[PDB]
């Protein structure tokens, strides 16, 4: 008499092996689920749009907790289309990820208008042994380095993509008045652009987007 | 007939049918139809698939919607992957595919391994979706492309014979005199890359086997 309490500790229905997560722009991974959450887990949170009025999204679901997706794993993938246009970024999809206590994986995605939705369930069966997901540590925890520093790459990358095509708008789409010689200017600025962040240098990248920068004046 | 002939008809409530065709990617690109169009619900329907090399470890199921037969004529839908089974041949191994929908959209993939005993079952739904205005125009699109992708379909089922068979080939000889067999290879394949002159191809390096 009264409020005789103490502190608490995971549940035990078995954590999370690995983190899971989905894959965004730039080929990156954002973990949803931080490795080893006790289950029953669900996790809400809002993404949305690369580009300009794209009426479709896809969401590739991962595991083995490491930047650069492609190097992590694939437990699935799927769309949502039929979606409004609007200006890149700014709709809102929800992305939801639920864990029963039978590990069970299940992502949704919603549109906030529209209200036309997918979702998956994922049944397992199979998964993976210790030895494999601790060589994924293992492999992860050498590889930090070039891990973070390459989603420091992926956001210059999207940022100097974003401001690339809003350059190709803000020439093309914006008026054809056409100061003269703009075109040589903006053409090999933007060009230069492509071809640099085609490959991977951040340097390089940002260099040419403010070589692109100091010709966008007028 | 003697006692109630008396023959049936399709199953519906109201709107419950499959508007387009349900599939899954086959080599080549090319949509492997598991649920044709317009099919009454629940339904079910289960094929045997394999693999392209020897131990080819995972494999992905890439699940479509469409009439078109190339992949990206198509929609895409979902997809995923089974892993850890046994090193084997082309074509040895048994994965069992199989596309069920209930009462409702829910349509649940199973992909099984039946020597491996692996299995990995997934579960989404119908349409993604689209408005009926997109998918009369693919319809109407499909109708239109017709012939072109039914050669597309012949096409895809030679090159993906006649690859076979160079991978046979390469694997049968283990690199004699060969050299006349090596540049009669290159020659095919470089033809292989890019209509009938490939199955003459594949008379060609049959010939001098
Ligand atoms: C579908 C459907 P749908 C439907 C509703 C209720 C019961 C069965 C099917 C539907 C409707 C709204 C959202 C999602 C799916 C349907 C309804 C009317 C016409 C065509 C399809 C479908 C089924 C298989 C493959 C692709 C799409």
């Amino acid at each position: 008499m009264h409020h005789h309490h103490h502190h608490i500790e995971g549940r035990l229905l078995d954590v999370t092996p690995l983190s899971l997560g989905i894959e965004t722009m730039g080929g990156v991974m954002t973990t949803l689920i931080a490795k080893n959450t006790t289950i029953p887990t669900k996790h809400s949170q809002v993404f949305s749009t690369a580009e300009d009025n794209q009426s479709a999204v896809t969401i590739h679901v991962l595991q083995g907790e490491r930047k650069r997706a492609a190097d992590n794993k694939s437990l699935g993938q799927f769309n949502l289309d039929g979606i409004n246009p609007a200006p890149r970024g700014m709709p809102q999809i929800e992305v939801t990820f639920d864990i029963d206590a039978d590990g069970i994986l299940h992502v949704s995605a919603k549109d906030k208008n529209s209200g036309k939705e997918q979702k998956i369930t994922i049944k397992a069966s199979s998964g993976l042994n210790e030895d494999e997901i601790q060589k994924m540590v293992r492999d992860a925890e050498a590889n930090a380095e070039a891990d973070r520093k390459f989603e420091e790459l992926v956001q210059t990358r999207n940022q100097g993509d974003h401001l690339l095509h809003s350059t190709r708008k803000q020439v093309e789409e914006a008026g054809d008045k056409l100061p003269a010689d703009d075109k040589t200017a903006i053409e090999s600025a933007l060009t230069a652009l492509e071809t640099a962040l085609k490959g991977e240098d951040k340097a390089a990248i940002e260099a040419k987007m403010q070589e692109l920068a100091q010709v966008s004046q007028k």
